[PDB]
RNA sequence: GGAC
C-alpha cells in the first residue's frame, strides 16, 4: 500500500525563494481582505487553527454536513464564491500550465489553505464526485508533511502512523492521482506544522459535481 | 485546536 501510493506521487521544486516571496505576500493579503470583510461569506473557511479561502469553486466538509456520509459534500452555487484571483492564474497556475504539469484550463478551483503552528486537517479522501484528478499542491511558507493513511482519534488528537509521509518543501509543487488520489486518504498532522504552512490547491470540478 |  505505500508502494501503491507511491505511483501516484509527482513532487517537483517549481518555485523560487524570490517567486514564493512574492505569492506569500499575496497569501497576506487574502488573510487581510478575508480579515476585512470584503471577500463573499462562502469564500472564507474559518477553523482554529487553519483557514481555507476558497476561489473559483469551494465546498462544503465536515460539520457543514448535515448528513455526513460519502458522497455527501456539494459545490456552493455557481458565481457564490469569489473568482480566482489574477496574481494566481499569472503567479501559480501560469507556472504550472508552462511546466506541464497540467492542462491549460484544466483547473477552475484554486483553494488556499493557511495552517498556524499546530493546525491540521484529518484524514480524507479529497471527494471524487466533485474533483477530476490529479490534485496539484504548492506549499508556502514552511516546510512540512503530507501523510497517508492516518486514523485520527480525538480528545486529545492522537494521528496513528501513516502508511506514508511525504515532506513538502516550500516551493515545491505536489501532484495527486491514481491509488494515492482515489483510494487512500491524506491529512496533516499538527506535530508536522511547526510553523505557518499555506498551501494552493489547484484543482478541476467534476461536469457532474452537485452543489448546493 | 477535528473532513473519512
Ligand atoms: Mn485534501
Amino acid at each position: 500500500e505505500a508502494r501503491k501510493v507511491k505511483s501516484g506521487i509527482r513532487q517537483m521544486r517549481l518555485f523560487s525563494q524570490d517567486e514564493c516571496a512574492k505569492i506569500e505576500a499575496r497569501i497576506d493579503e487574502v488573510v487581510s481582505r478575508a480579515e476585512k470583510g470584503l471577500y463573499n461569506e462562502h469564500t472564507v473557511d474559518r477553523a482554529p487553527l487553519r483557514n481555507k479561502y476558497f476561489f473559483g469553486e469551494g465546498y462544503t466538509y465536515g460539520a457543514q454536513l448535515q448528513k455526513r456520509g460519502p458522497g455527501q459534500e456539494r459545490l456552493y452555487p455557481p458565481g457564490d464564491v469569489d473568482e480566482i484571483p489574477e496574481w494566481v492564474h499569472q503567479l501559480v497556475i501560469q507556472k504550472l500550465v508552462e511546466h506541464r504539469v497540467i492542462p491549460e484550463g484544466f483547473v477552475n478551483s484554486a483553494v488556499i489553505n493557511d495552517y498556524q503552528p499546530g493546525g491540521c486537517i484529518v484524514s480524507h479522501v479529497d471527494p471524487i464526485h466533485i474533483f477530476e484528478r490529479p490534485i496539484v499542491s504548492v506549499s508556502f511558507f514552511s516546510d512540512s508533511a503530507l501523510c497517508f493513511g492516518c486514523k485520527f482519534q480525538f480528545k486529545p488528537i492522537r494521528v496513528s502512523e501513516p502508511v506514508l509521509s511525504l515532506p513538502v518543501r516550500r516551493g515545491s509543487v505536489t501532484v495527486l492521482s491514481g491509488y494515492a488520489a482515489d483510494e487512500i486518504t491524506h491529512c496533516i498532522r499538527p506535530q508536522d506544522i511547526k510553523e505557518r504552512r499555506a498551501v494552493i490547491i489547484l484543482r478541476k470540478t467534476r461536469l457532474d459535481a452537485p452543489r448546493l
